[PDB]
């Protein structure tokens, strides 16, 4: 019994542990998220008005294309949304834990059944200790996966302000776009000759194609 | 009697309690699943959380009818 309760006591600790870490990250994920959606305001603010006064000037194209290359890529972003939905299931547990754990003295009660032979004063004095204690440890673990979901949720919203952002000013630049020299070409090609760079479901995909193919051959 | 009554209305404040508390998560737990299905529509993870929450939600059978009860207070 005083066994067991250290061990879940010590699991709880650690669990803790791993959500404020998890919390400290999505902390710094979001406020890093916060300050790259500022900056792509900023910058979307500031080539809607380069747009509006330099229409029809060759440095149009060169500032558009500059802001594409700074624009971050979201692709690098991974959905938070299994993340909240475990957040979410994690302090729902905790919360059940502790409103069971609410009546100490019953649970106490509950635990020493069937187990007489070997409940005493003190038994009884360091169960209670250790359920306090079990108690306080669940209360702060909830604390901190409520701070830690609703860090995520920010993160995901300002995550998803900055992709539609980021959409919305790769459109306008695609828009703004559409809308000595021979030196110079082999000097372009050799420099994207030198920056040129390489990045079940299809085999029932083409298992398809190929009795597709088949039928045709036969018909 | 009086103390019959004291008795029983700490038995039924420590339920109003509970039941408050319950009701409490479970519009928590509406409000985040409506959030989760208007962000996360068409998602596999969705069908998970929607299971999760459903065995999370409390089962409002074991409450009952306090309408007697009320009664024979009034009486």
């Amino acid at each position: 019994l005083v066994k067991q309760e250290l061990e879940i006591n010590q699991q709880l600790s650690q669990r803790l542990i791993t959500a404020t870490e998890n919390g400290n990250q999505l902390m710094q994920q979001n406020i890093k998220v916060k300050n790259w959606l500022e900056r792509a305001l900023q910058s979307e603010r500031n080539i809607k008005e380069q747009i509006a006064v330099l229409k029809g000037s060759l440095l149009l194209s060169r500032i558009l294309y500059q802001q594409q290359q700074t624009l971050p890529s979201a692709d690098e972003l991974e959905n938070m949304t299994n993340r909240i939905a475990d957040l979410r299931l994690e302090q729902f547990e905790v919360n059940q834990q502790r409103d069971a754990l609410f009546q100490s003295d019953a649970f106490v009660n509950k635990l020493e059944e069937g187990h007489t032979n070997e409940v005493n004063s003190e038994v009884h004095d360091a169960l209670l200790q250790v359920v306090d204690m079990r108690r306080e440890l669940l209360d702060q673990l909830n604390k901190q996966l409520g701070n830690q979901l609703m860090m995520a949720i920010n993160l995901q919203i300002n995550q998803q302000q900055l992709m539609s952002v980021s959409k919305n000013l790769k459109s306008i630049l695609t828009q703004q776009i559409f809308w000595d020299w021979i030196k110079a070409f082999p000097q372009s090609l050799k420099d994207e000759f030198k920056s040129m760079k390489i990045t079940f479901i299809a085999f029932l995909a083409g298992l398809p194609l190929l009795l597709i193919a088949g039928l045709i051959h036969w018909r």
